[PDB]
């Protein structure tokens, strides 16, 4: 039974929209398979297309927004993207259709809209390209009945091991295509439809940009020697008009040029399915998962007062499904230093220098290959698998499809070495790569990033305890199947745990320390002056100088959170003797956060260091690190530690802006200064932490529950607020938001764990 629900979320996660680097594009969960990309630009001139075509994400002046409006990766979902530069509002509606042994069928439709400021005679080249990788698969166009072109549909037949025979249609579509009265048209035809079908290295097939300008500069270069020349030139889309070439080859570029507004379809029919798709089936599908889409966000993100507004819940859907349509199908090598060069066990004063020498070796070798399922921070920015970022994506996942976050866990923990690591930035293949300076590619084995994959698992846990829709439950619904993907999961934690122990460990024994534990004490490997990279808050100050003898609070906590886990998880599967050990574990790191890391001067807890003369110094910058403790869930309600805390959560003076809680204190010292990342900003993820722990404290008998109560609606609404008004405003969720002015600032397109925002709203923890 557990093997049955694994194959059918296998055949009903297959194909997806899965390239989020791309505006819109197709992949099935295969590393050496079928995939497509859609591209655009207007032609006004000889040489502006080059400069206005459209495939890779970005953001600047010339792009208004693009996002999903509503995505669900088991069924498809619609798309929107406001063009500036292009004078075009497009929309691109992707659909699954089950059926056949091969993962099933789907169909998109590629639908323009010319803006108001647009040329109504505006030209606009479009481009399908096709690749298959593969040793014994094949791919051809049918060949039209016309001599220069198609008047109808292109038909691409093809086949592999991993899909079967399949058909892949682009549809003739609706709109003018425009008729050049030149010369030329004797022998290019007046204008129409056109295919090249070609053959690179497999390595190389993603290279769509370039692949396409080659054959545009061919076709160019054919003008220059056949003496059609300034004197009287061709229009520029007809220049840009690629000669038909239909044949077999693993890349195939279907190209259209249109006048004014345009739709066609692509329509991929799976031959071990039913009757082939049909554009009528692609309009029916894409009304049935709008309704179901629909339906679900009503049960799972029902938006609580004061956010029960339907201009709330337009916010939310957007938040949503922009966050759940990131989730992204990686393949390929990873960069990692394998060396284990002993500069990198970080033991000596001066550390950091020894650690730059060792990576100025460059032992670091390609790896793999390797595959990754996982939502992303950003699709312009950031289209890749981070690990922290992905315990903070999965949350609201979750709620929506525990099965789909199951699967995105175990993708990932299928990543982790024989020693317990998993590299924090995941870049899989020359594509990833290419989005990525060479300096910030290589992994490092010593590197940690905060477990917070365990906070999904713990939400699993909890649900457990107490046919689409069928299967994105299956896992909570029959508890057998539960339990035997925690009980095949539970090493590789336990792995991890262990990993983290014996790489993160802090020095205790060689200096003048006392603590009820000699054994729970951590210290962040991969520290620099300026800089903590591996615990996600990139410039928290942290002791100057750094020191073999700093210990860290917030990783503390996280070993904290991890072995509440594993004692859930060790319970659930009767492995008594870990349990045993791991409450032994825990009952030292509650002790051992007091003795090491508590403050009484400062009423908070605080890193520490080993002073000019070799004593224990406590180093407090109060912010999110001071918190951490309750952040991660480890304080008793009753605790006067937790009250103090409280105090300082709600300090207007300290951490308490409008827009939510700073990440440093404008008492701080550093507050504002350098690059000032985690040094002022509101940060969405931290303050959902801040969130849930309010309201756990809220919800039950204790001295705080009242404290906690105000605080909890308070700042629940500060935040909903902040993301909502610069979503109104911008139509962009961003990485983080200014405490003076409640202003967006840095990265756009951040969902992201921005995107938390939903399940803030929803509420009831
Ligand atoms: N200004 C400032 C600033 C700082 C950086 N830093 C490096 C960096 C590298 C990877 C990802 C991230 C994003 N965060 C950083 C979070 O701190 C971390 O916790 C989290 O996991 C990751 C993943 O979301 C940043 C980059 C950029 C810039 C890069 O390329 C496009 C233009 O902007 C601007």
């Amino acid at each position: 039974l557990h093997s049955e629900i694994g194959r059918l979320n296998n055949q009903s996660l297959l194909w997806g929209p899965y390239r989020p680097n791309i505006y819109f594009g197709t992949r099935p969960r295969i590393g050496k398979s079928l995939m497509t990309g859609l591209m655009w630009g207007k032609i006004e001139s000889y040489t502006d297309f080059q400069h206005t075509v459209r495939y890779t994400c970005e953001q600047n002046e010339g792009m208004k927004g693009y996002g999903w409006d509503e995505y669900d990766p088991r069924r498809g979902g619609i798309q929107s993207i406001h063009d500036i530069q292009n004078g075009l509002d497009i929309t691109t509606s992707f659909v699954k259709i089950p059926g056949g042994a091969h993962g099933g069928s789907w169909a998109a439709r590629i639908k323009g809209t010319l803006n108001d400021d647009a040329p109504k005679d505006q030209k606009t080249i479009v481009v399908f390209y096709v690749s298959q990788e593969g040793e014994n698969s094949e791919l051809e166009a049918v060949p039209s009945e016309n001599e220069f072109g198609y008047e109808g549909d292109v038909i691409l037949k093809g086949r592999s091991e991993a899909l079967g025979n399949y058909k892949l249609v682009v549809t003739k579509g609706k709109g003018v295509i425009p008729q050049s009265d030149h010369d030329l048209s004797r022998l290019r035809g007046p204008g129409q439809t056109v295919v090249q079908s070609l053959t690179y290295p497999d390595e190389v097939l993603w290279q769509a940009k370039p692949i396409l300008f080659q054959q545009l500069k061919a076709g160019i270069d054919w003008l220059v020697e056949n003496k059609y020349d300034v004197a009287d030139p061709p229009p520029p889309w007809q220049v840009y008009l690629l000669a038909n070439k239909p044949g077999s080859g693993n890349v195939h570029i279907v190209q259209k040029v249109f006048e004014g507004d345009f739709e066609f379809d692509i329509l991929f029919s799976s031959e071990s399915a039913g009757k082939e798709v049909t554009s009528k089936d692609l309009e029916r599908e894409v009304k049935q998962a709008t309704e179901v889409f629909g339906e679900r966000f009503a049960r799972v993100f029902d938006l609580k007062a004061p956010f029960q507004g339907d201009n709330y819940k337009k916010f939310g859907k957007s938040m949503f499904s922009n966050l759940i349509g990131g989730i992204g199908y990686f393949y390929g090598h990873s960069l990692v230093d394998r060396s284990y060069a002993p500069e990198y066990d970080e033991e000596n004063e001066g550390f950091w220098e020894d650690a730059a020498e060792a990576r100025a070796r460059h032992q670091e070798a390609l790896e793999g290959p390797y595959e990754l399922f996982t939502s992303i921070p950003s699709r312009p920015f950031f289209p890749r698998g981070f690990l922290w970022d992905e315990g903070f994506h999965l949350l609201p996942i979750a709620d929506w499809d525990i099965d789909l976050a199951l699967e995105i866990i175990k993708s990932w923990y299928n990543l982790m070495d024989e020693d317990g690591w998993i590299a924090r930035e995941q870049i899989l293949g020359a594509e990833a790569r290419s989005k990525v300076p060479k300096e910030f590619q290589t992994q490092y084995p010593h590197y940690a990033n905060p477990p917070t994959l365990f906070l999904v698992l713990d939400n699993f846990v909890e649900r457990l305890r107490k046919l689409d829709e069928t299967l994105s439950t299956a896992s909570v619904d029959n508890p057998e199947v539960g339990l035997e993907y925690l009980r095949r999961l539970y090493p590789l934690l336990r792995r991890q745990f262990d990993w983290f122990r014996k790489t993160q460990a802090g020095d205790i024994k060689s200096y003048d320390r006392e603590a009820y534990s000699t054994k729970e004490a951590y210290r962040w490997r991969g520290r620099t002056v300026s800089h903590c990279l591996t615990s996600g808050l990139d410039d928290y100050p942290r002791p100057q100088p750094p020191h073999p003898g700093e210990l860290h609070v917030d990783l503390m906590s996280w070993v904290g959170v991890m072995v509440k886990s594993l004692i859930s998880i060790g319970s659930l599967l009767g492995a008594t003797e870990d349990v045993e050990f791991y409450t032994k574990v825990l009952d030292a790191i509650e002790h051992n956060l007091d003795d090491l890391h508590w403050s009484e001067k400062e009423g908070c807890y605080c890193d520490a260091t080993i002073d000019e003369f070799e004593e224990h110094k406590l180093v407090c910058h109060k912010g999110y690190i001071s918190l951490f403790p309750f952040l991660t869930g480890l304080l008793k309600p009753d605790s006067p530690k937790l009250g103090k805390l409280l105090a300082l959560i709600g300090d207007e003076s300290e951490l308490w802006s409008p827009y939510g809680l700073r990440s440093l204190s404008k008492k701080d010292e550093f507050y504002g200064t350098a690059e000032n990342y985690w040094r002022s900003p509101v940060w969405i993820n931290i303050n959902y932490l801040a969130i849930v722990q309010l309201y756990n404290i809220a919800t039950q008998d204790g001295p705080y529950k009242e404290t906690a109560r105000d605080l909890y609606t308070r700042l629940r609404k500060n935040i909903v607020e902040t993301v909502y008004r610069n979503w109104e405003e911008t139509g962009f969720a961003w990485e983080q938001y200014n405490p003076e002015t409640g202003k967006g600032q840095r990265t756009q397109h951040f969902t992201g764990w921005t995107s938390l925002v939903v399940k803030i709203m929803s509420g009831h923890h």
